[PDB]
């Protein structure tokens, strides 16, 4: 499916077996979930300490955790930083697994 | 040109006559010049005053100022947010003006 940005590109993805929407971002160099999704989880793996990601108003400390995402008919096994950030986003790092393209 | 996101997908635009590097990022609503850009241009229009932007980090007060984009031979007017953040973003606004795509 093509995304035209005319709103912001979202799409439902299952994370451990739970359906989420997440955005997908460009400008985003790996992959971030809410605290809020990661509570909501069915299944969640071991937290590992994470070394912070910055954006716009600064640096969020992060902590890491194994997930299992499903989209595409792909099955991705991956870490994906965990952090209190405003909602979940697939940054570079899942959009080059999952085959995503932006073309200008 | 196609990005396959392997690398952070940036590229050279002409602002206001001045040739930037910019992040072209699709979790971005709005564009934002660097204030170190926005010093930086061979010509400035008026600053407006904003009422900011947020990310990851929380909330960072912005100005707005009119510009003039040229790439892939349209020339883009319209007004540009500028604030004290790490790099120059291109958001969905001019990202859909200049027939970018996400393709998933
Ligand atoms: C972890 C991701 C980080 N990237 C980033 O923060 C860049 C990434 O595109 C982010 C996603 C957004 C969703 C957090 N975008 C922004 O922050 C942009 N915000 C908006 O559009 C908001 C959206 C937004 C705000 C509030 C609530 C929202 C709820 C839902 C959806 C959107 C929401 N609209 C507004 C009007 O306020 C700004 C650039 C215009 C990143 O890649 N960090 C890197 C490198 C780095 C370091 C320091 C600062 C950076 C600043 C930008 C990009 C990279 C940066 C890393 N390795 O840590």
């Amino acid at each position: 499916v093509t995304y035209n940005l005319e709103k912001r590109p979202t799409t439902i993805v299952l994370i451990n077996d739970t359906p989420l929407n997440v955005l997908l971002d460009t400008g985003a160099d790996t992959s971030v979930l809410t605290t809020a999704h990661y509570n909501r989880l069915k299944y969640r793996g071991r937290k590992y300490q994470g070394t912070g990601i910055g954006g716009v108003g600064g640096n969020v400390e992060t902590f890491s955790t194994p997930v299992t995402i499903k989209k595409k008919g792909r099955h991705i096994k991956t870490r994906m930083l965990v952090a209190d950030i405003p909602v979940t986003i697939l940054g570079r790092d899942i959009l080059q697994d999952l085959g995503a393209k932006l073309v200008l």
